[PDB]
C-alpha cells in the first residue's frame, strides 16, 4: 500500500523529511515493492498537534513530530524532553538507541501509537531580540514554547512568560511582536526564517527533546506480522541516515544564520540548570519516569 506520513517542516530536504523518505525506500525494498511511503511536509496534513490526532484515529498512517506535543498523550516522551537530562548529543543518541528509548517507544501503544524511531533534533536554545545569558535575563521574556504543560513549566522555571503555540505561527508572531522570543535548534531557527525576525541566539541548550516517528496502531494492527516487522526495521535503519543528514544541516544552517547576522551568544548554562530541580519534582512523578531518568544518567560514556 501507499502509506502517508506528515512533517511540519517546509523544506523538502529537511533531515526529518529526507529520513522518512529514506525509510520509505527501505520499506519498498524489504516488502518487495509492496509498501511505499509518501511524505507530506509543509504541514500539508495539519499542525503537529492535528496530525497526532489524525494518526490516533487511523486517518493518517504516520506522523513525524517532536516529543513536545506527545508529552501528554504518551507521557514517557516527557523523559527525553527534560531539561539538561543528557550531558551531550552522544549521550542522547546512546540513550535513545538503547533500552531507554525502546521502552519509551513501546509505551505509546497504550495511547494508540506505535513508536518506531527517535530522530535527532540537536539542542534547543533561546532566540530573541536581546541576549539571555543568565536566568535573570530571561525573567519576564515573552517566549513561545511547544504545546505541552511540561514545556510551559520548563521555560517558566527560568522566570520567562512561556506561551504555547503551534510551530507554524511562530514566524509571524516574532515578526509582528506578538511574541518576543522562541527556542529551538539552529536548523529550525534558520529554515523557519525565525532568524529574519530575531537575531540573538543564546545557547542555553535547555532541552534535547528528540523527534519521534509514530504509526497509527489502528493501521499497524491490520497488517501481517511480517510486514509490521518490515516497518519497524525500516524505521530503525533510517535513524543513522537522519543523523548524518542532521549533522550536515547543523553546519549548513549555522553558516546561514551567521552570514545573515545572527549573534550567537555563549551562556552560563549552570544558571539555567540550577533552576530545574522543581521541574523534575513536578513532572517526573511515576516509578517508570524516575527509573528511566536514572537509567539515562547511569549511562556510561
Ligand atoms: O518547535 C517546534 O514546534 C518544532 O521544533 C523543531 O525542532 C521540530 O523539528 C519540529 O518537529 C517542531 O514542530
Amino acid at each position: 500500500t501507499e502509506f502517508r506520513s506528515a512533517d511540519t517542516h517546509n523544506a523538502d530536504d529537511y533531515p526529518t523529511v529526507a529520513a522518512v523518505k529514506y525509510m520509505g525506500e527501505l520499506l519498498e525494498k524489504k516488502s518487495g515493492g509492496k509498501h511505499k511511503i509518501k511524505v507530506f511536509n509543509k504541514q500539508a496534513l495539519g499542525s503537529e498537534k492535528e496530525t497526532i490526532d489524525q494518526v490516533k484515529i487511523g486517518a493518517l498512517d504516520f506522523t513525524r513530530v517532536n516529543v513536545g506535543p506527545m508529552n501528554a498523550i504518551c507521557p514517557l516522551t516527557q523523559v527525553p524532553t527534560m531539561p539538561f537530562l543528557f550531558s551531550s548529543i552522544a549521550h542522547m543518541r546512546k540513550s535513545l538507541d538503547g533500552p531507554v528509548g525502546d521502552e519509551i517507544l513501546k509505551s505509546c501503544e497504550s495511547a494508540g501509537f506505535i513508536g518506531l524511531a527517535f530522530y535527532d533534533s540537536g539542542a534547543r536554545s533561546i532566540y530573541a531580540k536581546k541576549p539571555i545569558r543568565t536566568v535573570a535575563d530571561a525573567k519576564g521574556l515573552k517566549i513561545r514554547v511547544q504545546q505541552s504543560d511540561l514545556w510551559v513549566a520548563l521555560v517558566s522555571a527560568m522566570g520567562a512568560n512561556a506561551t504555547p503555540m503551534p510551530y507554524g505561527e511562530v514566524y509571524t508572531g516574532l515578526k509582528t511582536g506578538l511574541i518576543d522570543a522562541a527556542e529551538n535548534n539552529i536548523p529550525s531557527f534558520d529554515t523557519a526564517k525565525h532568524v529574519e525576525a530575531v537575531k540573538v541566539y543564546s545557547k542555553t541548550e535547555h532541552s534535547m527533546a528528540p523527534e519521534i516517528l509514530v504509526m497509527s496502531k489502528i493501521i499497524y494492527d491490520k497488517l501481517p506480522k511480517a510486514e509490521q516487522d518490515m516497518i519497524r526495521a525500516a524505521a530503525k535503519e533510517s535513524v543513522a541516515f537522519e543523523r548524518q543528514k542532521w549533522d550536515e544541516q547543523e553546519a549548513k544552517s549555522l553558516a546561514n544564520v551567521k552570514a545573515a547576522g545572527a549573534e550567537i551568544v555563549e551562556v552560563d548554562k549552570k544558571s539555567f540548570q540550577a533552576v530545574m530541580g522543581p521541574v523534575y519534582d513536578k513532572f517526573m512523578t511515576t516509578p517508570d519516569m524516575k527509573r528511566l531518568v536514572k537509567a539515562v544518567q547511569d549511562t556510561k560514556a
